[PDB]
């Protein structure tokens, strides 16, 4: 099978299906757990949902070649690092990756080789909502959010950016889409 790539706006739902997803299907799906530099939210753990390091390590580890990718967002950094996914692949299991549009555009040219599927709001208006409800960024980190997430709704109609694209308005519906997207991928790490 191939790796899976989630990109979509801040607050589509990106995070929420790949959770469920991660629980139903443990036993064949991994998560690629990024660095960031921002600081964890409650409840995120490090070495779970996220490495969380300072700045001046996340750069020496640039340095040294460590990531598949790197982009900033909203002031801080993300990167897919090639022992993250190597972490996955040494579990048998299919690596799957959440990175923003500049990872999509990253990956594209990598040996990852992944489907690319879009998880996107039902409006640019309910991602604001969302978004509000969560409360885990500043009026300038938000503003800041809807700016990047525009560019990610238009590039969702790219004609050969992503192999799916989901609209998550009823989770038991968009997690039933993901699961159809990824039935190919289930059979094959099955088989
Ligand atoms: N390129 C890249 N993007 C990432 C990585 N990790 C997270 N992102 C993206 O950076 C953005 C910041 O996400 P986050 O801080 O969790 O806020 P949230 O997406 O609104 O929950 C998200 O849209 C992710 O898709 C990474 O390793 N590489
Ligand atoms: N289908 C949905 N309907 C309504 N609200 C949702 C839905 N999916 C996610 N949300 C809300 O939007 C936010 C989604 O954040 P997250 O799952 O981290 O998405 P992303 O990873 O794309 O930022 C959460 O605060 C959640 O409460």
């Amino acid at each position: 099978p191939r790796p899976v790539v989630l990109s979509g706006p801040s607050g589509a739902g990106k995070s929420t299906l790949l959770k469920r997803l991660l629980q139903e299907h443990s036993g064949i799906f991994g998560f690629s757990v990024s660095h960031t530099t921002r600081n964890p939210r409650p409840g995120e753990e490090n070495g779970k949902d996220y490495y969380f390091v300072t700045r001046e390590v996340m750069q020496r580890d640039i340095a040294a070649g460590d990531f598949i990718e790197h982009a900033e967002f909203s002031g801080n950094l993300y990167g897919t690092s090639k022992v993250a996914v190597q972490a996955v692949q040494a579990m048998n299991r299919i690596c799957v990756l959440d990175v923003d549009l500049q990872g999509v555009r990253n990956i594209k040219a990598t040996d990852l080789r992944p489907i690319y599927i879009s998880v996107q709001p039902p409006s640019l208006h309910v991602l604001e909502q969302r978004l509000r409800q969560r409360n885990t960024e500043t009026e300038e980190s938000l503003v800041k959010r809807l700016a990047a997430a525009q560019a990610d709704m238009e590039s969702s109609k790219e004609p050969g950016l992503f192999d799916v694209v989901i609209i998550n308005d009823s989770l038991d519906q968009a997690y039933a889409e993901l699961k159809e997207a990824l039935s190919e991928e289930i059979k094959k790490a099955q088989r």
